[PDB]
């Protein structure tokens, strides 16, 4: 044994140690209680940053700790290889993105193995392969024949310049966000998942969730947004029919989650697109300019609760069903053509958005929920004016005493009765968009024909491969310019046909790559039915926060669209989440040449020869350039420095600040480890461990015995209940420190000594498993993972009698 602590010598032999055991190359074995880890597959960037080093090392952590603790663990690996980066890649450097995708999986596989992640590589997928992506246009094409996805016309973002579809998020101010040119709002066909009509079971089957987190399960629900409320038709005047037709010369129809309120309606709303509002603006200008300023701006939910809410009047009244007041239509900006009757009531004096729209243009607020001796005032906004638990009646007619529950059913009965209105459920869930007019991503199996029409293609014939032999350029996407693949024969009648240029949302190949895990050389079928049965479904999750709302539910409803089809027997995917915090890092800029800055990576930085000035923390990103290379981490202290640091340093949900005495400190800690262990071997050699009756022992040695497994029972708890291992290194620590303070030099002093030093060195392996394996075979000719987690001993937790 080594005197010093030397990484690069110890950790390739320890990796080769467990790939040759074959560790973690698991299969459907009945015989160990299962256990699936599962950490979120990474988008293959070129490299690994930060980020990806916390996560698969958080996940590495309870996997290697349930190992030792008897569970048959599969902690699979995979590439998220669809998506934009590589197609601006092909374009930067006139590569094809396969190309490029592959290479870059190629070199990050080489770096999350020198990190000793213990990952079932034999169950590696790349959902860029048509082996994995032919599935998903196989469940495209079943669930096409039943319905559940259908082709429908939507409005997209055009740049007219770049020649490309935006989304959302890539316009400001109308504009494109490369390019600066006005979008046009177009209408295509495009693919959508029914989610619709699994609201209910994606909202009821939360209640399974024990394990959750309430705030995700929270979040879950606010996404699909289930209301139970009531429609309700407002007659229009008689001096307010000019242009109408049909129902719209006869009512006005709202939805409204507060039936309850609407004696205190004072006005109603309708949307920019509402026949209403097409009718008064016909002899109105004003109107018309509002009604275009409406259809040109943003519909996003994020761009709409920021927004100006602005109205302008119709002059058209409305009759209020329940008490024959006579309302003005208002055109608003907040109203959407789409969602539900496009038209609204507004109650300005418990709801607060209709306060603040009722303040701006002096509208009439009218009480009617009084709740205990609380004053009204209704030039100031107070939260309980849209309280719904404790709300009695007031200002209501014949409606007032009554709480919330009762005056809707009251409401409901008045409303029904006359013909005016009626109980309805609603979502703010909308339907899934899959139509994605980029080339870098998996073909929809669709191909167009003008006997037959959109017909799916046939199984036999999936995967319908999306040529890799593809430089985009920028200038629309290449599948639609490329008639070798567009020109094909209809499936159903031979004849000239068309394929489908557009591909599918990546979103789609996250729903479902925890199946394809359980069996991804399965050529029969997305997942084999004897390997979804024994994994069922996945026991901890581990990942960020991005895009995780959407992610959790579209792979939430992958999984019940599987179940139904008979692949799997699981109702919800994941039964843990763990979602990590970012990794952040400070920020180094200059000046430039007139008025500006410029920021430079903190490597490349003189710490303590031009003065650079520090600036502000923040998440490792590109935006400022101080994203921290984690190769250079391990070049230069090793993967086990590396781990360590990241388990160390911060909680795993709390955010990790980047410090450079924070690493040196991590790897000062590996060689007192590293040198507690040698000067115990190099006085006196390996001894058996203490074990059984502990009477006899010195005061001091008893004490070292408390420590200890009182340090296992704190360990145990913190993999496996808190998931918090900082303070699990923190006990081991604590633990050393009494050691180094205790006399062990008598021959029940060393056989505790090995006691002290066999479970330190596996309480630390799941973090840290290249110096602890090699730290435990010159204490033990044992295998580490047969001796496996070190058990509580709870007769040296009992004291002494005084
Ligand atoms: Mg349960
Ligand atoms: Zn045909």
């Amino acid at each position: 044994m080594q005197e010093h602590y030397q990484p690069a010598a110890i950790e390739p032999a320890a990796q080769k140690k467990w790939d040759d055991a074959r560790i973690s190359n698991v299969s459907e074995d009945a015989s160990k209680p299962k256990y699936y880890c599962l950490s979120m597959f990474p988008y293959p960037s070129g490299k690994l940053h930060m980020g990806h080093v916390r996560n698969y090392t958080i996940g590495d952590v309870l996997s290697r700790f349930k190992l030792l603790n008897g569970f048959n663990v599969m902690q699979p690996m995979g590439w998220d290889a669809f998506g934009m980066p590589a197609e601006n890649a092909a374009m930067k450097n006139n590569v094809a993105p396969a190309a490029w995708t592959y290479d870059n999986i190629e070199y990050m596989k080489t770096q999350l193995k020198s990190l000793g992640f213990a990952v079932d590589w034999e169950r590696e997928v790349a959902t860029c392969k048509p082996e994995y992506y032919r599935w998903e246009q196989w469940l495209f094409t079943k669930l096409f024949e039943k319905g559940i996805v259908y082709r429908k016309n939507g409005t997209v973002n055009w740049d007219p310049v770049d020649q490309t579809v935006l989304a959302n998020e890539q316009v400001i101010d109308g504009r494109g966000w490369r390019s600066g040119a006005l979008i046009e709002k177009r209408e295509i066909p495009m693919y959508y998942f029914k989610i619709t009509d699994y609201a209910e079971e994606l909202l009821n089957d939360l209640d399974k969730l024990e394990h959750w987190p309430e705030q995700v399960k929270t979040m879950q629900r606010n996404w699909i947004g289930k209301s139970r409320g009531m429609t309700v038709r407002f007659a229009v005047s008689d001096d307010s029919k000019q242009g109408l037709e049909g129902d719209y010369a006869k009512f006005l129809q709202v939805y409204t989650t507060r039936p309850d309120t609407l004696m205190g309606a004072t006005y109603v709303a309708v949307a920019a697109e509402h026949p209403l509002a097409t009718a008064a603006a016909a002899d109105k200008p004003e109107l018309q300019a509002f009604i275009a300023e409406c259809k040109a701006g943003s519909v996003a939910e994020a761009d709409m609760a920021t927004m100006e809410k602005k109205g302008v009047p119709t002059g058209r009244y409305v009759v209020n069903p329940l008490n024959g007041d006579k309302l003005e239509v208002w055109i608003a900006n907040y109203v959407l053509w789409g969602y539900g009757d496009g038209a609204v009531m507004a109650v300005p004096a418990h709801d607060e958005r209709d306060f603040e729209f009722a303040a701006k243009y002096n509208l009439p607020k009218k009480q009617v929920i009084a709740v205990g001796d609380n004053a009204f005032d209704a030039n100031r906004w107070q939260e309980w004016y849209g309280d719904k638990e404790n709300g009695v009646l007031v200002n209501s007619g014949d409606l007032d005493g009554l709480d919330f529950q009762t005056a809707f059913d009251a409401v409901a009965a008045k409303l029904q009765s006359q013909g005016a209105g009626e109980p309805k459920t609603q979502y703010r869930l909308r339907d899934w968009g899959i139509s994605r007019q980029r080339y870098w991503g998996c073909p929809i199996p669709i191909v167009h024909c003008e006997k037959c029409g959109n017909v799916p293609v046939p199984a036999d014939q999936l995967p319908v491969v999306l040529p890799e032999n593809v430089v985009p350029d920028g200038m629309g996407s290449p599948l639609a310019k490329m008639p070798e693949f567009y020109e094909t024969s209809c499936p159903c009648c031979g004849g000239a046909a068309k394929r489908e240029t557009d591909t599918m949302d990546t979103f789609i190949e996250s729903s479902w790559y925890f199946f394809r895990y359980m069996s991804p050389k399965f050529s029969d079928g997305m997942v084999s039915a004897e390997s979804a049965k024994y994994w069922g479904a996945v026991d901890q999750y581990i990942g960020g926060i991005e895009h995780a709302i959407a992610h959790l539910l579209y792979a939430r409803f992958f999984t019940k669209l599987m179940r139904d089809e008979g692949l799997v027997n699981v109702d919800e995917p994941f039964e843990r989440l763990l979602t990590q915090g970012m990794v952040v890092c400070e920020t180094y800029y200059r000046e430039n040449d007139k008025g500006g800055k410029d920021w430079i990576n903190p490597a490349d930085v003189e710490l303590t020869g031009l003065p650079v000035v520090i600036s502000g923390t923040e998440k490792m990103s590109k935006s400022k350039n101080n994203g921290v290379d984690p190769q250079e981490l391990i070049n230069a202290y090793g993967a086990d420095t590396a781990r360590l640091f990241m388990m160390f340093a911060a909680p795993p949900e709390q955010s990790l600040e980047w410090s450079d005495s924070g690493v040196e400190g991590a790897h000062r800690f590996l060689r007192r480890l590293w040198r507690t262990v040698y000067e115990y071997l190099k006085q006196g050699g390996a001894v058996k461990a203490f074990a059984g009756n502990q009477d006899g022992l010195s005061k001091e040695l008893k004490d070292l015995r408390h420590k200890l497994h009182s340090t296992t029972a704190k360990v145990s708890d913190d993999y496996g209940r808190r998931q918090q291992f900082n303070t699990a290194i923190a006990a081991v620590m604590e633990l050393l420190n009494q050691y180094d303070k205790t006399d062990t030099g008598s021959e029940q002093g060393r056989a505790v000594a090995q006691e002290v030093l066999e479970a330190a060195v596996r309480l630390l392996w799941p973090i840290v498993p290249h110096i602890c394996e090699t730290l435990w075979s010159e204490l033990n000719g044992a295998k580490l993972w047969e001796a496996g987690w070190p058990t509580v001993d709870e007769a040296a937790l009992v004291k002494s009698e005084i």
